[PDB]
């Protein structure tokens, strides 16, 4: 005999998401973008003790893995970049004929990303797109939130903000928060050439060099990263992305310390 | 200095992918829609034995649940329903001034219950899109299969299928794969009205009863259930669709081991 | 020398709307549409100290009344119900060679009538759809809401709910709540017809008789009313939705009272 | 007994718009653009008895603000600008822990703006865009208006005019107006570089340095301001918006006064 | 009496594709487009011996041949090229008053230019897009596809890679190819001016001179090469794109051999 | 030195086109479709000595067969249908573990099957709707075509004919042929209650049985005959599809030869 009011599940509801939104308004790292690297970045750092929030445009997180390569539901990863994997439970498989080389399943890997992520203490918040960023003197301090509902209705809604001492553009290919600074502050010199072509070893290497801080307060990771620094692009190879975050993450983390 | 090659890459995803859909292709169970409902019971299912695989149309899991109630990203949980949930690991907080009724973010839940699903021994395929059913003498026999992408493209291609001894319905609200039986096997008298406005008490217990073998081969449960048997809707509570999945899967369980 | 903060702004809004939503979510009149009938139902509801909210699709209120008379912005109203618009302020001009016909600027009247409303205590709320009806026992006890930047959106999310003793369907031609009501209830036996062609005279005068509870807890008024109940409609002359609003508002103030 | 007839009713409307239209199509200014800045402007030159028209492309007023914050209904304002509020009837309340920073119901305050500036004495005509200025020697003479209609039905046909004084552009963060008089017309050597990120207090107080006439007969407001003169984003408080239009009208007035 | 099975279709299925899959990844030569060019191109390379797959976006191969001259189903082709398509069979008439002029059923020419490439043992996989090219130290290595039914349903999914001595653009006007690579690489200083206007002698004498090695690894033939060096167009007439594939070829063939 | 003129190569096309056009409009077989089942019947009555059109909606002939099965480039025949594929050339595989049953590259088989169908004398045109029928007193005797140009971009143009003693509806699943007379012609009293789900092995030998006049001048084969006769489909195996085109070639044959 389950028992069930409507006045009382909306309520409830209001009541989580009000106390939520007070608290996450002001935090001590924003993560733009809920794909691998940024999943992994937020476990890093929140698993240090620290205030994280990723922000997600799409109502699932996940990014652009679910699909594995050209809808085959499997991803690749390469050693030592397995481990990170590893420590979230994925299941990998060894690839026939190649050392130090895993499948894993495409849907797997998300679901379990997302709750690294969750269980260290960060929060994940989709259904919202960073669309700008607060500024101060020299530097990035936090970001500007709307939700994927009223951007893709297409509505002339404000946003509101999320205060940061670190923001991440995690957000893939496009880059799209670094690119927002860099287009309509045009006077800091910022530039976003674009990805290079694909060149697996040499992308997959240039990541870690390319992943910094970009501007002071913001750092980028992933393929943003090579998209930043003109990197080249390396396919559904994901050794890289978790690499990547893994490395920002302790960059940040290295930073707050020292404050 | 990370290794990485397009060739290496490329067949290992071929490879993986290949051998999985070679297996994939007969089942004991085809679960359609990675719900809350459907991933429940493909859990259950599998943690049981039997070979199960959940197809989801979007390339994400979680089915309407990620939005929690119109965007505030919680959802309701009501005793003992709660129970199922913590089977996963999901954080519950008490409503004030309610006994038996939590709240959980509305992110982890689908996160979690896919872990669930997946560390059980389930296969979740997303991307996928159950259009027909497989029949045969007086009973559905499995499920006619194609892809999210092949269908928002609008491309004319034909499926194709996964043999199963039991399909289930969990596809919410729509109840696609109830409907399209009884569209295009008129002969067959089912019918699906849909459901009743809110009221979420008379809802949530009718699920109960409304979950169940519609047709010889395929049953109903989550939402669905309350379509075919024209049961109230109840918002953004879960416990009946924890419930009626854990419920679906203890009739199919006893219908697999008495064969 | 302004002050302004980015955290103080976002804090301010979130705890004003939470306080909002916390209040709202039980009243004792729901009005669905913030049209010129339901804006007008609203003011002589409030203006007897009851608990009243205006739930209304589009971002603006004023439902069709902004663009006049096929973009002619001026609609028209006849005696005695100018006497409604001359209450919340509206500048009428008498029609030449017509006795008790006056024209009023479309954009004016939308204005006053919603100050007219929210002076009177009623709280409208914008961007948000009623999109079915909370249930009891043989009546409609609230209504089913989600956020126009949802539906507009296509997003798969959960509505969540208003309690009310009352709701009133002012949604204007397509009378879209009796209409779901009858749609999913269907054993309930009501049926939307729809209006007739114009007959401005016949159209107008069936407008009092038709405004009534249609089912217990729910009443219709406006051009619902006549899309209800088959009368005609009557083009851009709205005496008749003024008076249908406001006998609407007497008809609900009697039977609060008489509890 | 509701007396109406169709011919009558139509007749009025025809009369009514076709009187405004031969008054309107010759004005002291002409305000591009019903949100709060442009509302506000319209009110203080109006209230001076000059002949005023806003030109709104929406059907309804009140631009960016119905939403308020990414959909929580209420803005925000800061000391002195809330006596602008103040003096078209909008309740505000305190926020808490903030001296002179007040929230406002969000769909209340187009309202007011909107009844403030009509009683003063502005048109405010819906449904109409601006897409062309009128030139005379080295000055705007006018602006060049077609139906919303039109432009979003995408049909091939000519604009007419309304002959100003001045003309203003408060279209928000497009700046559409002065965007299109410096693209049509290079050699004048204008720019529209674009608003920067957020800063609220450096948005803010760039305002009022930024209202001005950036060519002659062509004064900018509100949000327009900032990127024609590249200041700060703030978010959801407005303010400087009532302010920016206030000033806005005072330097025309002035000017209007000289001649 | 048929004998049909669903699992039995369905495995087949699979079994032949996914063998089909872990061969073609690395080829001799990949041609980008199944038109008229890319398709003679297929089959001259494969003629020889060589391994050639041939990637074209639409589910038919063809490009655009089949509406022949603004939907009049006719193409033209003048000496010598017209040996080409009798080569593969095609029926040709002589044009009234014209000398080494002939016209080609514009349905018939593509279906027999296809079975050409495929009976000389060129692979022709449809639904393919290389959106990207695999890069080396100083040259082309291979190219970077992508389903058209993923690029058509706008979903964000990783693509795979074909390995090959040599890739061709074949895409006709857009060269896409080459356009990819200059735009993402633009170091590599390459350019892609477009076609000029129509001039058929002097476009048809164009593309012999503009058939060739754009860059290491990397041909253009057909319009493509007309794009790419800023030749003119020709019209409905193709024996200049069957004489550039053809030459393309034999360029190919010469280079493969001497290694 | 290529020889090529605007003015030849128009006037060539031109003159080609209305030679054929003059030539068509009277046919002895007007089929409807360009996919497997429509090709396979052209053949067969081409063959024979008459005269034939086969008309196509979209630009490329081959209906749903490009495809394969969920995008996988491989379709399946068997036994005896296996042969009529090698009559026109096309390369087939064995399945492993299973007798008489074939696999075939799904790009090869529309390529063949046209150029069987043109070579043995049928005129394919392809971008062309039949929208309706031409009637006589109690039967059909030809087809009113447009392109489908005209129909995708909407434009209200008139159709024009083709004369014919026999017209066949292979258009696929939707029977669009035969749906069109007896949705316009409901007199007649046909009905086409579309396929029953999967059962590939009742589908495949009702087609047999269903491939036949379904009203004096109108015959259906391939999927539209178990669309008009309410059989089951069978997935991406097509033996019943050429069985079925060949057989209703036969049955017409017969039917002309007794004239
Ligand atoms: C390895 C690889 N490619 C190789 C190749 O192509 O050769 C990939 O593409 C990987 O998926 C890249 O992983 P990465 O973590 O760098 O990015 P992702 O998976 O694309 O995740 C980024 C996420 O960020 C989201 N996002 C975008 N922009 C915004 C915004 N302004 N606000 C909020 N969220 C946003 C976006 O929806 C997405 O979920
Ligand atoms: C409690 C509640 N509502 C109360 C109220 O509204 O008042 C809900 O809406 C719950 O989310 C319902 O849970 P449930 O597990 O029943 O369904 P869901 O969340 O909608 O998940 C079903 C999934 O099934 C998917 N799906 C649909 N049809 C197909 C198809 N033919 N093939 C593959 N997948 C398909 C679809 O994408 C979705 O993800
Ligand atoms: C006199 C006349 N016509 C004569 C003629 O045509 O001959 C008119 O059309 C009048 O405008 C009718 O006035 P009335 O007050 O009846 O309605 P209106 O102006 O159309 O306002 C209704 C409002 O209700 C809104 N609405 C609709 N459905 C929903 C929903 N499910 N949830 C939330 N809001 C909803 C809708 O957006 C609209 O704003
Ligand atoms: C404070 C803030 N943002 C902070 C932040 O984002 O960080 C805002 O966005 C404020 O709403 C800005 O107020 P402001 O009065 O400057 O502009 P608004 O609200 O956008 O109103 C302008 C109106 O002008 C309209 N409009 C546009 N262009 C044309 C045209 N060519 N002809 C006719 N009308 C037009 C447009 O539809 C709109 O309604
Ligand atoms: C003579 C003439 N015009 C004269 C005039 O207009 O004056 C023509 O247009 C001829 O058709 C040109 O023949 P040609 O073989 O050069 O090209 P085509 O017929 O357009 O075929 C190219 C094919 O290539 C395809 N394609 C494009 N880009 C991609 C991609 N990135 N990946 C996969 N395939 C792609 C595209 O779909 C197309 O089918
Ligand atoms: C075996 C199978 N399915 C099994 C399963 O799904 O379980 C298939 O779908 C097969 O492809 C069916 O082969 P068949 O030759 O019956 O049909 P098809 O391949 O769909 O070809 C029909 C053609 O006819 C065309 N067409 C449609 N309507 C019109 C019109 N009114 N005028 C002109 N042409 C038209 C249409 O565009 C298409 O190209
Ligand atoms: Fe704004
Ligand atoms: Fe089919
Ligand atoms: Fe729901
Ligand atoms: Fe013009
Ligand atoms: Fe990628
Ligand atoms: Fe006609």
């Amino acid at each position: 005999r389950l028992r069930a009011d409507e006045y009382a599940t909306t309520r409830a509801i209001l009541k989580s998401a009000f106390d939520m939104w007070l608290d996450i308004i002001d935090v001590d790292v924003a993560i733009v973008g809920g794909g691998p690297s940024g999943l992994t970045a937020a476990r890093y750092i929140a698993k240090e003790g620290y205030k994280v929030v990723v922000l997600e445009r799409h109502l699932a997180f996940g990014g652009g893995t679910w699909g594995g390569g050209m809808g085959f539901p499997y991803i690749v990863v390469e050693e030592p970049a397995d481990e990170i994997l590893r420590e979230v439970g994925v299941k990998l498989e060894k690839v026939e004929g190649e050392d130090g080389l895993y499948t894993a399943d495409s849907v797997e890997v998300p679901a379990k990303l997302a709750v690294g992520a969750i269980d260290a203490g960060a929060k994940v918040l989709t259904g919202i797109v960073v669309e700008d960023l607060v500024l101060r003197e020299n530097r990035v301090a936090g970001v500007v939130i709307n939700s994927y509902a009223i951007e893709k209705a297409g509505l002339h809604i404000d946003p509101i903000t999320i205060t940061a001492k670190y923001v991440v553009d995690a957000t893939g290919h496009d880059a799209s928060v670094v690119t927002t600074l860099s287009r309509k502050n045009p006077e800091l010199g910022l530039e976003v050439p674009g990805e290079k072509s694909m060149w697996a070893e040499k992308g997959e290497n240039a990541l870690l060099r390319n992943t910094r801080e970009v501007y002071p307060g913001l750092f980028v990771c992933g393929m943003a990263a090579n998209a930043v620094y003109a990197g080249h692009r390396m396919g559904a190879i994901f050794g890289g992305m978790y690499i990547s975050g893994k490395k920002c993450a302790e960059m940040i983390v290295e930073k707050l310390k020292n404050n």
